[PDB]
């Protein structure tokens, strides 16, 4: 197929500063920072991604550099550059309200139907220029959609992506390893049930090994009490046994775009519109001299 041009940005050291560790678990640590390169009077923040050096980490980190760095789409995370240093890490754009995940968990009382109803929208435009670019995540989940600022999410995680999330997975996947944009369209309908109960655990205290089962018997997750028909009718064809039966994303894009212009008719929240969470045109929204800060998107290079 088509040559990959895309560039590998080699960062040195000295270009950034790490400030604090933004988490660590599984995924390995990130770290706040910020990359002021050459004589350019920019202060570009970032976030910095590393898993002992193990010739294995340094594989798989550089795998997802490869995918990482070869993505270019405003509702996906690109990679800025790698640091060659003994563990090599990613360099990447600080979105600085963290995962979608623990966003609607501690927001909850301010999130609001078209707040959901847009991300949604998000979410599938990203993963509708995945199947573009012929990249299938294979681990779409709400832990993986970060949050540039409360109306700008981007799809992330590509140490998986290719040209173990059980709970996201589709039947195909679980029992013949089958991953297709189809699968990702399942992962896609499980990560809307998650934002629509604000954060909930799907199958919640139901063992992986249950799942494969419970999915074979005709068990679904429940329709989360703020969904109308017309939207948990969207995450049921996403769970549809034969994939091709299951929508496109270019599609899911279209129907949530539609009810984003009403989002009452579509989600019942009580205290909805009321509610307001931080934006670009808010005090304060923006700890060292924030003078030449320039946010990742903006920086640009040929
Ligand atoms: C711990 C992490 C979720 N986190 C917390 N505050 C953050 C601020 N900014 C970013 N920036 C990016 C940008 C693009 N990609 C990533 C990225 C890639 N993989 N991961 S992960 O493995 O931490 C993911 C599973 C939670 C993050 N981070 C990441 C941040």
């Amino acid at each position: 197929e088509a040559p990959n041009q895309a560039l590998l940005r080699i960062l040195k050291e000295t270009e950034f500063k790490k400030i604090k560790v933004l988490g660590s678990g599984a995924f390995g640590t990130v770290y706040k920072g910020l990359w002021i390169p050459e004589g350019e009077k920019v202060k570009i923040p970032v976030a910095i991604k590393e898993l002992a050096t193990s010739p294995k980490a340094n594989k798989e980190i550089l795998d997802e550099a490869y995918v990482m760095a070869s993505v270019d789409n405003p509702h996906v995370c690109r990679l800025l550059g790698i640091c060659l240093t003994s563990t090599v890490q990613l360099i990447m754009q600080l979105m600085p309200f963290g995962c979608l995940l623990d966003y609607v968990r501690e927001h909850k009382d301010n999130i609001g139907s078209q707040y959901l109803l847009n991300w949604c929208v998000q979410i599938a435009k990203g993963m509708n220029y995945l199947e573009d670019r012929r990249l299938v995540h294979r681990d779409l989940a709400a832990r993986n959609v970060l949050v540039k600022t409360p109306q700008h999410v981007k799809i992330t995680d590509f140490g998986r992506a290719k040209l173990v999330p059980i709970k996201w997975m589709a039947l195909e996947s679980i029992l013949h390893r089958i991953y297709t944009h189809q699968s990702d369209v399942w992962s896609y309908g499980v990560t809307v049930w998650e934002l629509m109960t604000f954060g909930s655990k799907p199958y919640d205290g139901i063992p992986a090994s249950e799942i494969s089962s419970i999915l074979e018997k005709g068990e679904r997750l429940p329709q989360p009490p703020i969904c109308t028909i017309d939207v948990y009718m969207i995450m049921v064809k996403c769970w549809m046994i034969d994939a091709d039966s299951r929508p496109k994303f270019r599609e899911l894009i279209i129907e949530f775009s539609k009810m984003a212009r009403d989002p009452q008719r579509y989600l019942v929240i009580q205290g909805d519109e009321r509610m307001h969470l931080p934006s670009p045109t808010d005090s304060n929204f923006y700890e060292e001299d924030m003078d030449d800060v320039v946010d990742a998107d903006e920086y640009l290079i040929p």
